[PDB]
């Protein structure tokens, strides 16, 4: 299996695996049985502004998601990204439905890592801004079943009867440029991100959750991963 | 043949197709025959600064080369980059020599372009800063002869041979994501480099020169081009 981390937005409560009680923001580590949990809000269809560092001098990987007057998801979780993540990866959003419906729409998302030639020696990166996903950009490897276009929207359902999100669809957005990290010229690449999103009700307890992963370099949608597994992991384990 | 517009920094005279007879920062649209050449005084093994900008506030394809302790070669053309060259391209790093040798090592490189989701709302970026090319760097799709690694550098020739880089050698050094020009959301995709060479003097009229293009985002080496074709063109037209 590819080993993968992500920061899961889930918003389907699953006490069989290890999600709580409440929808919440979760922060994986090769498991969909994650490391902290917090209590999120989940607004409707609004405004997104999720956020991820992870900055090896004091090596947390924090997060926000923050609506409009709304507060934040703390969930930085003490993890060392050394030894649990391959060394050449690939960033990308990942999201999912199944048995219900729920909107995935990702409207701007972004990056920047700075990667320790020798500290000081002018360290690399790899910044984008998508503000505006476009019809034809071909710069994404979106797998699944996941769009992009019509808007600027980044669709990562099968959608458009209305928008009803079609239950049991699986969408990815994975980047299309590595990333090194491992740590071998060592791994201070506060790696950021921007992960604004529009949830949308359809009335209908809305319940699957986006991602924002960090895979490896050759991936898939493994084996059946619409659901519980939300869109990445292939074992519930 | 693939539409691509270079920068040659010439550092050999070729008076048959149109280069002139002193060594020279050049201009490429589709053509070996430049559109603008100017006077590069071609330093022995010493190092780099190169720069080249298109901001279409001013549409001038500006660019420019500094030594240390030496002037600056400003060759800017104005040319429309709306109809010359394709919506998605490949830019990267191009290098030959032919029956004369000489070093093409790049040392570090940069880019950074800046193209209008809408003018002032938070414009695209592909910004990297290659200072440490490592000897397995899996973020280049280095064609032709191109080597790279045992060291902190980007050697544009088969080389080790005590520096004498084995010559009618060539390669290139293309990056490896795409990135959106043509015009369409209109074009003032700034796009930046930073192209620090190093030209080490053979004893041998040190010739052919380094280029940096914008190709079409399928490429290859074309019908040969060791030589004055440069590493990027197929015909001497
Ligand atoms: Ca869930
Ligand atoms: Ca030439
Ligand atoms: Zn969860
Ligand atoms: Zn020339």
């Amino acid at each position: 299996a590819d080993t993968i981390v992500a920061v899961e937005l889930d918003t389907y409560p699953n006490t069989d695996i290890g999600d709580p009680s409440y929808p919440h923001i979760g922060i994986d580590i090769k498991s969909v049985r994650s490391k902290k949990t917090a209590k999120w809000n989940m607004q409707n269809g609004k405004v997104g502004t999720a956020h991820i560092i992870y900055n090896s001098v004091d090596k947390r990987l924090s997060a926000v998601v923050s609506y409009p007057n709304a507060d934040s998801a703390t969930v930085s979780y003490d993890v060392d990204l050394d030894n649990v993540l391959p060394e050449w990866v690939r960033v990308g959003l990942s999201a999912s439905t199944g048995l219900y419906k729920e909107t995935n729409t990702i409207l701007s998302w972004s990056f920047t890592s700075k990667l320790k030639s020798n500290s000081t020696h002018e360290t690399n990166a790899l910044h984008f801004m998508f503000n505006q996903f476009s019809k034809d950009q071909k710069d994404l490897i979106l797998q699944g079943d996941a769009t992009t276009g019509t808007d600027g929207n980044l669709e990562l359902t099968r959608v458009s009867s209305n928008g009803s999100p079609q239950g049991s669809s699986v969408g990815r957005a994975l980047f299309y440029a590595p990333v090194h990290i491992w740590e071998s010229s060592a791994v201070v690449a506060s790696f950021e991100a921007t992960f604004t999103f529009l949830i949308k009700s359809p009335d209908s307890h809305p319940a699957d959750g986006i991602a924002f992963f960090i895979s490896n370099i050759d991936s898939s949608i493994p084996s059946g991963s619409t659901g519980r597994l939300l869109g990445l992991f292939p074992d519930a384990n």
